[PDB]
Order: C-alpha cells, then structure tokens, then sequence
C-alpha cells in the first residue's frame, strides 16, 4: 500500500493532509507532525503542511491550478516571516533549487537563519523589499516570485522586485490578505484593485482564489510576468 501520493504539483504530496519531502529528515521547523516511511534500505520523510498557517498550503489544497515553485526552480520570497512557509518552498525545489528569504524583521530574521543553517537552498536576506537596490547584488535571477508582505503598496513592492530580478515569462504568486491593503473596502474590491494595479506592471494575473474556511477575506493570486523590451 502506497501511504504518500504525489500531488498533481510536483513536489507536493497527500497523506487528507498536505506534506512535503523533508529537506531535512529528523527536524521539524514548527512543531509540525513528520512522516518517515522505511522500506528495506529505502527511506523518506515528509512533514505536514498546515493550510491554517500557510497561505500557500491553503491555495494548494483550494484547488490552485499552478503554483509554479517545483523541483529547481529558484524562488524570491518576499516576506518570509519565521520561515513557516518557506521551510516547504525549500522542501519543493530541493537541493538543486533557491530560495531567497526576505523579510525585514531582525526577530524573525533570527528564526530565518536559524531555518538556513540546515537547509543549503535558503539565503536569508533580512532587509526592506522595498528598497531591492540594497540587496541586488545578493539576487541572481529567479523563476518565481512569492509574495506575502501584507503591505497597502506590495503591489508596486512586488513589481520593483520582479522589474529586478523575475525572468521574463517567469511567475509570482501573491497572498492578498484584503484589509491590509485597505480595511475599508470590500475584498472584492481590494482584490480588483490589487490585479488591475499587477497588470499595469506587466504582471498578468492568470487565476485568482480565495482560501475558505482557512482564511478569510484572503486571495491568492497566480500569473505570469511579461515585460516590455
Ligand atoms: N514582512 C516584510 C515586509 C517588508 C516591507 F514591507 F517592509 F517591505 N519587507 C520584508 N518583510
């Protein structure tokens, strides 16, 4: 009996939970349940992937058509927190993969290298995303932008950084919590707002989702960046 199935996104699997391939197998990052299966000198470990912490596992198990973070692929993370969600960007692009943690608070910044010093794949960058000519030296050219500053201007915030550094055709995935845009609009119309403004910038949403009875009033959004010459 096969226990873990891959998910239809590489690099995900089920166990009804969502689990990824532990990058690092005897350490939990949050006190998340792991899950090792031995079979004759085989063995793998996944680790639990709660959607009422992570916006991504949310948008995964909602039904999100692509997430564009695989196996290799090399990712700008754009708010990484403590590294909850990070820990399983870096599980999926796996040793031959990046992922550049940015996150301006020194106190989770210490959680960040904290995550890193286990994981080859993590560069923590602690630093303003705002201000991406102060760590551009530091970023080579990435495949995918992940982005969850929780800010009124992360849209132009994620743009500066996709104008940097996103490969042209390239992707961004965006978790839009609404009234930290702005609490007194509707979501509908944050969201709107939100995917107009991306569009203006060259970023071309290609579906949009909310994550019920996760999140509430809290969108992500996927699409595909396609700049001028
Ligand atoms: N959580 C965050 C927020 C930001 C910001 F908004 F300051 F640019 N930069 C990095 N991490």
């Amino acid at each position: 009996n096969v226990m873990v199935e891959p998910h239809r996104h590489e690099g995900v699997f089920i166990c009804d939970a969502l689990v990824t391939k532990n990058l690092v197998p005897g350490e939990s990052v949050y006190g998340e349940k792991r899950v090792s299966i031995s079979e004759g000198d085989d063995k793998i470990e996944y680790r639990a992937w709660n959607p009422f912490r992570s916006k991504l596992a949310a948008a995964i198990l909602g039904g999100v058509d692509q997430i564009h973070i695989k196996p290799g692929a090399k990712v700008l993370y754009l708010g990484a927190a403590s590294g909850t969600t990070v820990s399983h960007v870096s599980d999926i692009v796996g040793p031959d993969g990046l992922v550049y943690a940015v996150e301006f608070s020194h106190r989770s910044g210490r959680d960040l290298i904290n995550l890193a010093k286990k994981r080859t794949n993590i560069i923590p960058v602690i630093e303003d995303a705002r201000h991406p000519h102060k760590y551009r030296m530091l970023i080579a050219m990435v495949d995918v932008i992940f982005a969850d500053v929780a800010q009124p201007d992360q849209t132009r915030i994620v743009a500066l950084n996709a104008h940097t550094f996103l490969r042209n055709g390239g992707h961004f995935v965006i978790s839009i919590k609404a009234n930290c845009i702005d609490s007194t609009a509707s979501a509908e119309a944050v969201f709107a707002s939100e995917v107009k403004k991306m569009q203006q910038e060259n970023m071309k949403p290609q579906e949009q989702l909310t994550l019920e009875p996760y999140e509430r009033d809290h969108a992500v959004v996927v699409g595909v960046y396609r700049p001028p010459p």
